[PDB]
DNA sequence: GACCACACCGGC
DNA sequence: AAACGCCGGTGTGGTC
């Protein structure tokens, strides 16, 4: 490419350097675009930003987040990663697919905007006749792009000195656990290594061994495990207790507090977009979708998660979203009358497993029973089940028979669907994002097998995944009108925070919106709640 | 210091 | 651990 001045033309693509992978934090060291037959390289990289009407290229997002925290509207534009992503979500990252399409990612602007170039011209040709990777392509994943720019440069506040004060009643209570544990096993060792817990709780303790790890085939000490061993001796549950508090404590109390950002003051995490096989976001740096909510403690972390005063936060979570989208999938005419009907599988499942009355099934237990109803949909072998639930085998063999009986196209569709996956090659979603699964042709058994649960998931999840994608596309631009903001998705909730006195009204279009996204045969029925912290508002 | 595999476990 | 699926983060033990 010939080297011209900046700026460039209208509609070039853009390559850019930053110091680190997270946009919120990174120094932007180089920027460069490219367009027809030449590259401008930029000499001051932050000011050369207001120059440009979008951002137009590979990891678009990212330079529209760091954009936006430098006060500049910059959206981001076409990305030949949500392009390569829909054409095979394998393609996850800029090194293979360059290596794949048509070049090589380097550490060098102007090369990267090349780069960016060349990679749409090819990526987009791919794509011609793909009219529903297509359609996918322009009104869901690029103006997606935008909205998680927006809710990356936004963040989510976080009650600090909480957690700081937490930090410290949690770690007097590690101690009293770690000083028992080795009080049992006689003498003290490193807790948080499972070697050496191996060998004290199975050579030199006398309990037996359960179950093998995958790679290296050591006595595994899982929570599973020390489940079936919680009676065998009162060392296994002061370890469980160890294991609770720690990982909490290393996972979120500590690191979240560092992580404010000293401009914005709030917690900011990355949406990832072409990270998952399925279709689903994933978040990191930090992971905003596995905050805890299950143990007492758990909920108590889940508290630091606080609305700016004067405001509120709005949590909307679709109900027994999967289940539906099976529903409409495979037509089971059982399954949808279920939600015509306006029941709760997980709240029935949960009945049945402790033996009490729908009105007497807690939130642990209706968690609990969403495990199995999915376990169970999913693959989940008796023995397993039999062991989850502590049952016989006889009575979990005789929960899945009834649990396929009672939806007796679920299996149709399955065996449609791996069917087909074995034909073309993928399996897809009910908008056409698709999915590879050549082991469907394996002649391992085990291996085949593992193919095949792999692979009707995915249109479930993906599909529930395609639909709260348009949902935040929908949302969006009216909740900017509305005055409110969208803070976080968690794959079928979003967290909005909105001025107190249309905290309401948010609440009430939200949800309107998600429910009426693409109607199925099925309604979408989406709780909500409203509160000054994130567990307030479930 | 960075990085890795591994076992593991938080969420949906 | 076991024939649930999809993720990302941690400490250990180890290399470089
Ligand atoms: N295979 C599998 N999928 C799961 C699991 N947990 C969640 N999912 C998938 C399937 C779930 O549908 C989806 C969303 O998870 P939720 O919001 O926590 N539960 P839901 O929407 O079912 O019920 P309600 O909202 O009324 O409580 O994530 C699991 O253990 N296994
Ligand atoms: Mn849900
Ligand atoms: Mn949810």
């Amino acid at each position: 490419l010939e080297e011209a001045p900046w700026p460039p033309p209208e509609g070039a693509f853009v390559g850019f350097v930053l110091s680190r992978k997270e946009p919120m934090w990174a120094d932007l060291l180089a920027l460069a675009a490219a367009r027809g037959g030449r590259v401008h390289r930029a000499p001051e990289p932050y000011k050369a930003l207001r120059d440009l009407k979008e951002a137009r290229g590979l990891l678009a997002k990212d330079l529209s987040v760091l954009a936006l925290r430098e006060g500049l509207g910059l959206p981001p534009g076409d990305d030949p990663m949500l392009l390569a992503y829909l054409l095979d979500p394998s393609n996850t990252t800029p090194e293979g697919v360059a290596r794949r399409y048509g070049g090589e990612w380097t550490e060098e602007a102007g090369e990267r905007a090349a780069l960016s170039e060349r990679l749409f011209a090819n990526l987009w040709g791919r794509l011609e006749g793909e009219e529903r990777l297509l359609w996918l392509y322009r009104e869901v994943e690029r103006p997606l792009s935008a909205v998680l720019a927006h809710m990356e440069a936004t963040g989510v506040r976080l009650d600090v000195a909480y957690l700081r004060a937490l930090s410290l009643e949690v770690a007097e209570e590690i101690a009293r656990l770690e000083a028992e544990v080795f009080r049992l096993a006689g003498h003290p060792f490193n807790l948080n290594s499972r070697d050496q817990l191996e060998r004290v709780l199975f050579d030199e303790l006398g309990l037996p061994a359960i179950g093998k790890t995958e790679k290296t085939g050591k006595r595994s000490t899982s929570a599973a495990v020390l489940e079936a061993l919680r009676e065998a001796h009162p060392i296994v549950e002061k370890i469980l207790q160890y294991r609770e508090l720690t990982k909490l404590k290393s996972t979120y109390i500590d690191p979240l507090p560092d992580l404010i950002h000293p401009r914005t003051g709030r917690l900011h995490t990355r949406f990832n977009q072409t990270a998952t096989a399925t279709g689903r976001l994933s978040s990191s740096d930090p992971n905003l979708q596995n905050i805890p909510v299950r143990t007492p403690l758990g909920q108590r972390i889940r508290r630091a998660f606080i609305a700016e005063e004067g405001w509120l936060l709005v949590a909307l979570d679709y109900s027994q979203i999967e289940l539906r989208v099976l529903a409409h999938l495979s037509g089971d005419e059982n399954l949808i009358r279920v939600f015509q009907e306006g029941r709760d599988i997980h709240t029935e499942t949960a009945s049945w497993m402790f033996g009490v009355p729908r009105e007497a099934v807690d939130p642990l237990m209706r968690r609990a029973a969403k495990t199995i109803n999915f376990g169970v949909l999913y693959g989940m072998s008796a023995h397993r089940l039999s062991q989850e639930l502590a049952i016989p085998y006889e009575e979990a063999q005789a929960f899945i028979e009834r649990y396929f009986q009672s939806f007796p196209k679920v299996r149709a569709w399955i065996e449609k669907t791996l069917e087909e996956g074995r034909r073309r090659g993928y399996v897809e979603t009910l908008f056409g994002r698709r999915r590879y699964v050549p082991d469907l042709e394996a002649r391992v058994k085990s291996v085949r097998e593992a193919a095949e649960r792999m692979a009707f998931n995915m249109p479930v999840q993906g599909t529930a995944a395609d639909l709260m994608k348009l949902a935040m596309v929908k949302l969006f631009p009216r909740l900017e009108e509305m005055g409110a903001r969208m803070l976080l998705q968690v794959h079928d909730e979003l967290v909005l925070e909105a001025p107190k006195e249309r905290a309401e009204a948010v609440a009430r279009l939200a949800k309107e919106v998600m429910e009426g996204v693409y109607p199925l045969a099925v309604p979408l029925e989406v709780e909500v709640g409203i509160g000054e912290d994130w567990l307030s508002a479930k």
